[PDB]
């Protein structure tokens, strides 16, 4: 994936985006632009809405405005986005015809958007029934437990907060089991229990609201006496089957930063495919991510799954608002992976080809995500802008079908 | 122009919750949502959870926050945060964290041409009379309102209003200075996320 990043960051035009105007900038020292036409379209959540071909003529050097006509002012909610390409029309003799040399994007004007569950106690959960949807929290853990369509459940795992990623050979170092590196972040995080600190549940209570549900918990998650991550979470269920999670973390100052903050599951399905509203179509994170562009992606959940030989966190999509998997969608502003193999998995395995596909899908949704660095690999490189030092951390999602 | 999209109540086991939603319109373009709830339980305590929306294509807000006047002018201004000095996300270094308490008038800072003062950040307690709010957020206090800082062209000119105006931000903006004849924010210090939150509680 990361191939596609230098592409971006390389590439010899440059654009420069003032109102309807695009300043095309030739990085080219020698040659014209004699093999180079620019493709424009403007999208709504995705949903083209127009778009447009203008043939690049720029010296070496040299500028050329490109005036868009006036776009589309849809009166519908969601974000626009401006996304042009350059595309060499004919073959040479190291590119084919159509090849994409050049690319960016930019968020065009924006319209801001402007039955009932019932509730079952028990001892051991709370129930809460729609139609033919059901929720099942476990009082003794505080986590969303089981969720049925019909009569079939879609949960192999609890739904659990997960602050930790299968570690990158950035994040590794090298850091050897007989040789550790106490500056790797894999060693800071082992060694600040990240990987074996345990959940208690501080809180879970269930409340019925006028035409919703609400579960709120609270949970520490501590190591060795210390607290280091605190999740207070709340459910709202409401009479359209949306399960709306809010979530806050606080994250001790005096821990190393976690890898991530989010969520994680191990869905019981598997579909053949991945749609989803967001940064890609190729893994992207949040200090590679540039070369993303945001639109609706489409695939093989095969895709999903970049096959490093050593095996680490991977496939992470960032900047993403919508994501379908089988029957559910997520809705948010989050980063996801979805694959079938755990963070454990990949953790405790040295070899791609010893992976074994899990039973369903174990997806990972954070709300927030560290860099995965590479200024080199032999010592911390992610920068302090992309490492989760807020100490305060908040994300909401809805999940529905 | 501020739109009400939802204001509900409901009871809970041991609180009462109202969950409040507003829209912030000119000229048919919504620049701001605003999704509050408003948790008050069995001990008096007030928790306001605010989530903001900002459109992508305005102009970034100088703040995100709260305010209200006041009815009460107490002596002193006591908080646990960034002081004793006005400071603002860009110009906080010499500010320490502390124990911070003051007169009402050292929170207003007398630029001889009015404009917003006297914000404190980092702040995780605030005491003025018998109110208390906690939570990580910015604030400033005094007898000047906003509009009134905005509508007068010299100190002398000011007159302390009624009560006493809070202002409490969960986020607010830079100030600059690199020059002031051209924009001087850094990146860094705008209000550019498009989706804001904070968590404050209100008590006696």
């Amino acid at each position: 994936p990361a191939l596609t990043e230098a592409k971006h960051q390389q590439q010899f035009f440059q654009f420069r985006l003032s109102g309807q105007t695009i300043e095309v900038t030739s990085e080219y020292l020698f040659r014209h632009s004699d093999n180079e036409l620019l493709h424009w379209m403007v999208a709504l959540d995705g949903k083209p809405l127009a778009s447009g071909e203008v043939p690049l003529d720029v010296a070496p050097q040299g500028k050329q405005l490109i005036e868009l006509p006036e776009l589309p002012q849809p009166e519908s909610a969601g974000q626009l986005w401006l996304t042009v390409r350059v595309v060499q029309p004919n073959a040479t003799a190291w590119s084919e015809a159509g090849h994409i040399s050049a690319w960016q994007q930019w968020r065009l004007a924006e319209n801001l958007s402007v039955a009932i569950p019932h509730l079952t106690t028990s001892e051991m959960d709370f129930c809460i029934e729609l139609g033919n949807k059901r929720w099942q929290f476990n009082r003794q853990s505080g986590f969303l437990s089981q969720m049925w369509i019909g009569d079939k459940k879609q949960l192999l795992t609890p739904l659990r907060d997960q602050f930790t990623r299968a570690p990158l050979d950035n994040d590794i170092g090298v850091s050897e089991a007989t040789r550790i590196d106490p500056n790797a972040w894999v060693e800071r995080w082992k060694a600040a229990g990240h990987y074996q600190a345990e959940a208690a549940l501080l809180q879970c209570t269930a409340d019925t609201l006028a035409d919703a549900v609400l579960i709120t918990t609270a949970h520490a998650w501590q190591h060795q006496g210390k607290t280091l991550f605190i999740s207070r979470k709340t459910y709202r269920i409401d009479g359209s089957g949306q399960m709306a999670i809010t979530v806050d973390v606080v994250v001790a100052s005096d821990t190393p930063h976690p890898a991530r903050i989010g969520l994680n599951c191990q869905l019981a399905q598997v579909a053949e495919r991945v749609n989803w509203l967001g940064l890609g179509p190729q893994e992207n994170y949040p200090d590679r991510l540039t070369a993303a562009c945001f639109d609706r992606w489409d695939l093989p959940l095969s895709d999903m799954y970049t096959p490093y030989v050593f095996p680490s966190e991977n496939g992470l999509r960032c900047g993403t608002r919508e994501l379908n998997y089988g029957p559910h969608q997520w809705r948010g502003d989050f980063q996801f992976n979805i694959s079938r193999y755990s963070q454990q998995q990949l953790m405790e395995t040295s070899h791609r080809h010893l992976l074994h596909a899990e039973e369903g899908t174990w997806l990972n949704i954070d709300g927030f995500h560290m860099g995965i660095g590479g200024d080199d690999s032999w010592s911390p490189s992610v920068s302090a802008e992309f490492q989760l030092s807020a100490g305060r951390y908040h994300y909401q999602l809805v999940w529905c079908q």
